[PDB]
């Protein structure tokens, strides 16, 4: 496997339904639609330690974590939350989210390398799942 | 007293008004109402020793002063300016604001601690007064 | 010379055509355009030692370099890239860019100090030239 590399985006679907479902407001789910558009992907793997940073000209996150470790980050729609990764399987990662404070839809997502070069990253809320699909720059 | 804690705001009146008497233009405007929302205020109260940061998922600031003694922050509007605060009284301090540089109208905010609960956070640009009210998390 | 100081705009011209030839959206257009509107630049310089940092209320950028010695920053539109600047002349220095990754229009930016005390930034975007000019705040 190896998700180390810098991946440029492909394809995405769902992208605004699901914040939609997360509540965000309409000027600010424009500004991510846009932002979301051109993002640049960095991730860093070293065994089951991982970095990922996620630029996009607006707002830029960066996650660091030990694969079934529970850390500390944020949902898509900047709240913060406690999240645990797990392996599925050897080339696909799953992490749950659970929210520090307050009440919200239940959010997940999972990055999975394929044997054709591509990562996928799927990223739910409650029922809504947003796939988006990128490649090695 | 003790300002420290979460916050979460409840209400809030005249802060477009108020960003309009800054010049704010019309775009910023709609991104700051937009994002001014929801935001997510941390307080930090060791004495008169304070830490504020204010995120929102466009624009955060974090300030960090002791009451009495004059520090540097920014205005609403994002202007650099010396700031001094004092308490007007057991609850609730005051805090001037002095632009570094240019002309500008006269700004300052205040912030209150109610007995039932809540924190009052007001900011006036000349004569419009924005009063936003918060409750712990 | 001495391009040491806070600078403040006073002129732009062709800033959104730059954008749109860099293929930025619509959306973001907007928003670097209200933004780039009222920036505040600082720039300290010691010897060929600069350090130039730009200020809006939504995007910021820093940057630090050694005349005629190679360093990396991004592009307006956000684009890592290699950057090596030259003094053209006593007053102006002269920036080539060339990305990291990817292909992109061809882009460079000058800054000129001239005698009347104005600073002069031009960005070029393969065949769309932007000027800026700024004064002392
Ligand atoms: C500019 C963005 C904004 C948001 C999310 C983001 C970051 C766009 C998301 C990009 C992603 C998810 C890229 C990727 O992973 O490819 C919020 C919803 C907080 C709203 C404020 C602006
Ligand atoms: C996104 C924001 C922007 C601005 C202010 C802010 C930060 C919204 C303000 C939030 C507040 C005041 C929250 C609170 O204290 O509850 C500016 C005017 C510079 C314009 C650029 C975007
Ligand atoms: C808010 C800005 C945004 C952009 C550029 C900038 C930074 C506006 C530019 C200001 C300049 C160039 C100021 C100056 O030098 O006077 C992008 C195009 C990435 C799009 C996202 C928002």
């Amino acid at each position: 496997p190896n998700f180390s590399g810098n991946w440029k985006i492909i394809r995405s679907e769902n992208f605004e339904e699901l914040l939609k479902v997360l509540g965000v407001n309409v000027m600010l789910r424009k500004i991510a639609v846009a932002a979301a558009s051109k993002p640049a992907v960095e991730i860093k793997q070293e065994g089951d330690t991982f970095y990922i940073k996620t630029s996009t000209t607006v707002r830029t996150t960066e996650i660091n974590f030990k694969v079934g470790e529970e850390f500390e980050e944020q949902t898509v729609d900047g709240r913060p939350c406690k999240s645990l990764v797990k392996w599925e399987s050897e080339n696909k990662m799953v992490c749950e989210q659970k929210l520090l404070k307050g009440e919200g839809p239940k959010t997940s997502w999972t990055r999975e390398l394929t044997n054709d070069g591509e990562l996928i990253l799927t990223m739910t809320a409650d029922d809504v799942v947003c796939t988006r699909v990128y490649v090695r720059e």
